[PDB]
């Protein structure tokens, strides 16, 4: 399972990449607007993320019409080969995915909330599809059940579109995604950081330290 | 999963093909008769649909006897190589499917209401079998359970006949067909258009448009 | 399981009542506005249904504020004892239900789309809660799964609010509702008409008639 | 589970009542007209069965309209207190069942092929409902699934209508009915006889006889 | 679950009755023809079993016809109030069970091999029904599955007939009967003795012994 | 299922109670410290919540020793009959619950993370037990599974201690709690507010409004 | 679920009783022999445990023959009315249980390793049956599955013998026993103390203490 | 499934190796510090184990920082080709594993307590991951459920990291690990010793010996 960071905060992205556990980044207009404050331009933020991340970087069109979408997608693709164009699940978005797929431009279909929307995006040729589990949780439906159905459907037809679980809110979204077999999760930085941690890991490290001081007062392994 | 349009309405077909999510079309005598009004003749309708649709176009015979069915089927086949001849599940229909199968004329067995009818159509060599889920629902049995049994039977024997779910009435027939792994669904136009829609998709677009306007007064992505 | 008719069409209601299988009626503002045309007044339509139907008849408030809902609910209640006041699942609606329940005015909470909304309506004291299965099907979620969860939740807490399955589109919504154990279904007229029918019933009647004609022409 | 005989053949009925495992009888116009031959009349056949069978005896109306159904039913009822009026699942039949139940006349709703038809018959007050499992098998659906759903639905609503499994064709329809918990099965005579039999029973009787002769010639 | 001994052997019955865990006895014509050899008469063997065993003791008729079975059953009844008359699953057996039930004579229907035979016996009023699990195992059918179905059917109809699992061959027939909830099992003596034993019981006794010898 | 509000913010508590959907409140030292800023005293905050909430109000001891715990619990009980004393799962806490139970003071055992801790608190006589589902989610275990086991255990022994699901983070914690059959959930205000809402409720209200304007231009129901 | 302490160590028993979560005590000849050293005699140990523990105290006979077991059991019964006589699953033990049952002397059948042994002990009238889960685990079969089958058998026949899970080695034997619905567990002291503990409980205490110090410098709740 | 011995006790390791059933050894700082007493030096203990054991031998770094872990790992690797460097699941540990994996130094990620930590270690390229089942049991969670999830996750993504079940306390951890399909278990000596044994094995040997003594005294 690939793990992407879902943010536009450059500091978070730098830190996650240095742990070596971040395989890419997803952005959206809200995440970018959060960082385009106090002089910082959205164009510079996007270019910078593409620079520092070796994996895929998803960047969303802002046009809602077919022609604006494919025009902006070709501009986004032009910025770096790791750019992936995020496109919403709409009539015009499906048309844009089909065109861009034929042009060998990688695409990510976003704002997906049920399995048949995800299948429609796969049939248009999309590279990734992003179902939003946290926003389903918000409206009182267990969002992970949609991921489970998409995985089954994609397995049934040997679909090569990658399932990219998005709107992740907690580590159990991540655990359940891995058990189901989703291709990718994209996670906020706070969630990323929590995935490495466990209180028994902490306790065990402290007990090992104390036992080793019995045999080596300076606490080193001299071999 | 392939998605066919279940209509003889030229505008619906043109619209859905323009969307890029329609892989073919199924008709029947009732659907054609509803459009063959105010001067239009059934032969114009069929030829025009064959022209618009690149994928399979299923066209039903009206004869009930073997010789008439095979004669009709060869005429239908002559209208275009994407024509598929729709034949009912009857003794003379099975005989006709076996004859036409040997002539490499593609066939679609219709009016199928249980799994063993579907198996017999596959054994006659039919290209597609069309169980009618909505008409089973009408008589108080869950039609999707027949699709599930057909999928299992066909998997058991590596049957190459495609399961073409028909009499579809709502998007959950479509969801369940995909989770089962049916090869094709054929859907009325009202159903097709609904498949792309979700209220959280609309809500999410509106929020992203608002976030975009905070960083770009005009509303145009400049990269 | 009680079976209600989901329409404001007086002709449908008369026909279904004469068949003996209709236990009540549900309406909503769209259903009424469809009939209240070409001179027909919405007040008359509501009053006519209340007179024809012995069982519960649900009529929806149109106000969105607490005070306006309670005022409208009292006028609806005053139209006949079988009137039930349909109230949407909103903050003001839950307050209104709580007040009307203490006034012993029967209530039906509508526009419910998940099980926790249904639970909230039950906690407000509502007589019926109406989850919409067909509108969930519309958006690619099997609506009957919400009915199954509400039945479990209501059984857990011995909740006396009745589950009234609404937005029904086909007879398998009805079948699944009965197997789950919902208290009520409300069905459109073309669904109601199909529930008595089966092709093997028709075939068996024809065979029995031919058999009888051999012994008594 | 009660066990009824599904026949109009008086010799079968007498033989099976002589076994003491038959709790009642069902008939239909086809079964009666098979035995109404060689100058035998359908009225005498019915009266003879009623006399010989202590249990319920189901006898089908031949009218298709409500008023004819109800007049026939009362005449059937007047033939003996153990008569049960068999009425088809139709709009007129449900109306007739509702009337007859209020008159304390026992009823059996027949030609039922799915669980919601069975529910409608129970809501009309019917004493027994008869889903036809074998005719469902004939058209490629496992008929016993319908029995299982009706048992669940009736349990959900504490329905007192008895499930009377009909159109029975083999002993596994009977076994599955008992495991599900159907109230009654009605079986043809050749199925009834087979229910007592098993090859290991016969083989065991032979070995016990053979061992018995060892110690007692 | 009640536990009966399935034998005509006076020594086995007496030993198991000494252990305090045997609740009743079943016999059959083959079991009794094995003990009625070299000067033993079947009549004495039955009376001695009846006398030793407080609980129910089933004794099978040998007649095949209704009249003979009912007359034999009354002779069996007259032998002791704890006598239970074992009657095979046949037409005349079902008629005899019904008559004997009306006379308040306890009955045990035997040679039952599927659940619907068991149900018919219950409908005739029988006190116990004895499905034969080992003989089903013999012909390649897991006989405990018939017990499970009979339990479900009897539960469905609140049937008061007791399920008496017979033809028991091993301790897992016994375990599965208890997990299903059969009312009674009847077991041969080899099987009965084995039910108390386990090698970890033996090992634990020796270890407690050794530990106690360090203190006394 | 009772629904408590998990906050010490007086405004949130006032608002939730007026919806009539709030059955009580839980607090803890962190939630109270958040509101004891800029002159406001913790004692006044506690007394005020007890005043405005008719249902149970859980207030946590801060002593870690048996004697300090029962002393503070008797003070908390003295403030109002709706006070419930929150006591942590520790050796001294169990001893305190047993004493206070014998004094007919209602208790809530908190900081519970597995089912056997919850059983121990029930055996001491505690009125409520509070397993922390969100903090289990944080450490990569699905916290709702512990609620399911506690419900089973309590059912097995007819335990009268109420299960009060705490550390709730989203509406699916609430949904799963209700399906399991927990006695109580305690929820932050943001979660509470989301429970009433659904996008199809919004859309349906707008459609009903529009249809009614066809028959009543002023949008009233005149009867 | 009742919790007994499985030890003859007086200090452990005193400590665990002081905690209020111990409902009784089980011993055996090995556990007593480990404490009957350095002058202490086995009779002092038993009498002292009987004095400390208000609940049942199980004390094992050492005879292997029926007459010795019943004579020992009457002496044990005379030490105090909370004494329960532990008797092994043997032919003479079953005879002894039946005799003692009639004398209204409470009994505990030990060295039980399968469900039918447990059923036979119940049929002899035993008060408690003690299957040994850890010793089954030692020989490669999951001992808790025997507890599960015993619970089902006893439920089937409304058996009043209490299931007393013994040879407990870890807290998951305890968890599974409670989820199954065993009547009693008996646990070594090391296991008992661990049952209350969880690292997130400790972490949560520490955070609440910190939040408290922000509003109360001394550290005392004043109401 | 490979079976490792989880100890630094040279006598246990010698004994287990001579039995032929030990495929490798795991150690940790507590296990080594227990043996490195009364003159015994930890360097000598590690070197002696590496010589005795043909299979993998895991030895844990004690540094907590990236640079110190990699330096210590290189010294461990240099002690013998069968050495495996045990690295805790921390941020610095994952960086260290990634570097050592690219240097073709085998690694074992330890102190893992849920399935997503195990996945992170696998993504860093670790040769073995060691989830601790017994320490989870300690805190009231069935540790074997984490092994089951990791096996599923690893199967989903065709992960080549081996699952090394650690903190094993009893033979049922071992049984359940094999049924799940874990790659490796590491067991303490008293668990290892019990795996070959069964009381019915012992009893059957005694019976066969008595049988043989009847034909060849
Ligand atoms: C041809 C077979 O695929 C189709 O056109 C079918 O006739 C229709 O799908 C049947 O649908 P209705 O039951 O709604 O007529
Ligand atoms: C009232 C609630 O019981 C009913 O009239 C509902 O508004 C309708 O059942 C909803 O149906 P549609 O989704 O078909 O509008
Ligand atoms: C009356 C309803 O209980 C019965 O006589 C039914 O008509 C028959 O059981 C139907 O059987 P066939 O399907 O074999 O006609
Ligand atoms: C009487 C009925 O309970 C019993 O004696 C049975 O005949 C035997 O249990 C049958 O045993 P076999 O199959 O081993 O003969
Ligand atoms: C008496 C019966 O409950 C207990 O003391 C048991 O002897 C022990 O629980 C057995 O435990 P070990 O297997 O650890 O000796
Ligand atoms: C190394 C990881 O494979 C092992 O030595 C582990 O540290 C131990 O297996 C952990 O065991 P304890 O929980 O018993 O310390
Ligand atoms: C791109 C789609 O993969 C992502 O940036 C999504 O927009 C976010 O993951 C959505 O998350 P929120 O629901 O929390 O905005
Ligand atoms: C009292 C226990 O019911 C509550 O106030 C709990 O402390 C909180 O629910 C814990 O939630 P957080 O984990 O989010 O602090």
């Amino acid at each position: 399972m690939k793990i992407f960071l879902d943010t536009a905060n450059i500091d978070e992205i730098r830190t996650g990449v240095n742990w070596g556990i971040v395989d890419g980044v997803t952005t959206n207009p809200t995440l970018i607007s959060k960082e385009a404050v106090n002089g910082k331009k959205y164009g510079d933020i996007i270019r910078e993320i593409l620079k520092i991340v070796d994996g895929p970087v998803s960047v969303e069109v802002v046009s809602t019409k077919y022609e604006g979408m494919v025009e902006e997608a070709r501009k986004i693709h032009g910025l770096g080969d790791n750019a992936v164009v995020k496109i919403p699940m709409t009539e015009d978005g499906l048309r844009a995915i089909k065109t861009l797929s034929s042009e060998h431009i990688n695409t990510n279909c976003t704002l997906v909330f049920n399995p048949i929307q995800a299948l429609l995006a796969a049939k248009a040729g999309v590279t990734y599809v992003s179902p939003f589990v946290g926003r389903l949780d918000d409206i009182g439906e267990d969002g992970m059940q949609i991921i489970d159905m998409i995985r089954t459907i994609f397995n049934n037809y040997i679909i090569k579109t990658q399932i990219l679980v998005a709107s992740i809110r907690n580590p159990i979204h991540v655990l359940r995604s891995a058990v189901i077999g989703a291709d990718v999760v994209t996670v906020p930085f706070n969630v990323l950081k929590s995935l490495m941690k466990h209180p028994k890991t902490d306790e065990g490290l402290a007990k090992f330290l104390e036992a080793w001081k019995k045999v080596s007062p300076d606490g080193k392994l001299i071999l």
